[PDB]
């Protein structure tokens, strides 16, 4: 019947009712249990699946549990400090996207302090790794996504246009992210509030107008923007210092 | 940097070599193979395609990549020890098809004692059960989470969320329906093409596609309907296929 609407008191009882489970099956190798994402905000939806992190002292302890009961869904990572320290404090291109998880831990279990460390070590970060992986992001994905389309200029395919420039919005949206050092509070809010940033790249709000209108059939109006968009990566990265480096042909 | 250049196979090839002999000058006979995969490695190669390469290192628990581009293009090599690869080209996770198409593609440039084959041996004896492993996975990590996103898109917006939404779907149906066939796609760009040309594919698919393909993705209601035809395609499907896990308990742990 797929996921039904549920109350957030509904939420917190599934959610307490697991760490009950959790503190009964793993004992005394749970160091603390938290809620994240929606619920851990207390602004989730009729429909919002549940994610639950646990931190374990088991060494090397990484694994899962994620399931459904056909009407809501959840999702509870285990993992050891060092390991999830370490998680919290590597920026990868998708950081934007996926650590705000740290910024909206609701604690429910611990036994000394440790999602509070959890959080200063995730907003702890030095102003570098940003700088790295926005260079990364340049090479990695957008750089990518330009010979792409203009793959698709000269031979095709045009029905892979439209995914293809959700897609260079969304690397839009971790670049401005990852400038800004701002963690996107949902999937669904990260093209609105990725648009309402400063200093964006030159092309970029006109290029996620198509994407959050689905007005995404007008191939030749979609590659002027998304060249505009990539002119205006030049003049941008230019702008705050995030040089790549080009000067190397083999660079090992 | 002007973006990607326009490049020959020729062109293409001829930085591949280079590649290939600063790898042999610098790790020697720690190199076990070399070989160029994509569409540089299936000869499909575009104008502006990036190099993808790879290198077998005999190294204990090698493992790292170096990926630059000199404004005009951009390259990506990857180097792993045997076994790392081999681990790696067996493990199938929600997004085999769109990875380990590279193990289907490999063009060999230096290889000293059957690593490459050895690597497609394994990619392509991959066993039955991990596929059906990732496909319910998929359906409870992705599926059944977009469908909480998008039924509270439509109670409470934000409707400009949905276009995104109805392509990782889209998707996230391609990955379904390679998984199950055991399909790797070409590339990025033939996805969703491939992907509607299969058989026995859940019911909806092909109308939801359609909307993503033709990127006429404005109609909110339309795109919603569609999603919930999937939906119900998806659980007629999986259950016909057995792709099922028992849901009946809160806490299945
Ligand atoms: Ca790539
Ligand atoms: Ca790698
Ligand atoms: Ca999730």
């Amino acid at each position: 019947n797929g996921p039904i609407i549920m109350t957030r008191e509904e939420r917190m009882k599934i959610v307490h009712e697991i760490k009950e489970r959790i503190l009964d099956k793993y004992g005394d190798d749970v160091k603390a249990i938290g809620v994240y994402g929606s619920l851990g905000r207390q602004t989730d939806g009729p429909y919002s699946d549940i994610e639950m992190m646990c931190v374990m002292s088991t060494e090397e302890a990484e694994f899962s549990h994620e399931w459904t009961t056909g009407e809501w869904k959840v999702e509870v990572n285990f993992d050891s400090e060092e390991i999830l320290l370490d998680y919290a404090s590597q920026v990868e291109s998708d950081w934007p996207l996926t650590h705000g998880q740290f910024f909206s831990i609701l604690p429910i279990y611990d036994s000394g302090g440790y999602l509070e460390k959890v959080y200063q070590t995730a907003k702890s970060v030095e102003a570098q790794k940003f700088h790295d992986a926005i260079c990364a992001l340049i090479v990695e994905e957008l750089f990518e996504y330009a010979g792409k389309w203009r793959n698709i200029r000269v031979q095709g395919p045009t029905t892979f246009l439209p995914s293809l420039t959700v897609q260079v919005a969304m690397a839009g949206a971790m670049l401005i992210g990852l400038h800004h050092r701002i963690c996107y509070t949902t999937s669904a809010s990260v093209l609105t509030e990725a648009v309402k940033q400063s200093d964006l790249p030159s092309g970029y709000d006109h290029l996620c107008q198509f994407v959050m209108s689905g007005q995404l059939s007008d191939s030749e109006k979609l590659l002027e923007s998304l060249e505009n968009f990539w002119n205006g990566i030049q003049e941008w990265t230019e702008r705050h210092g995030y040089i790549v480096d080009v000067s190397k042909r083999i660079p090992f």
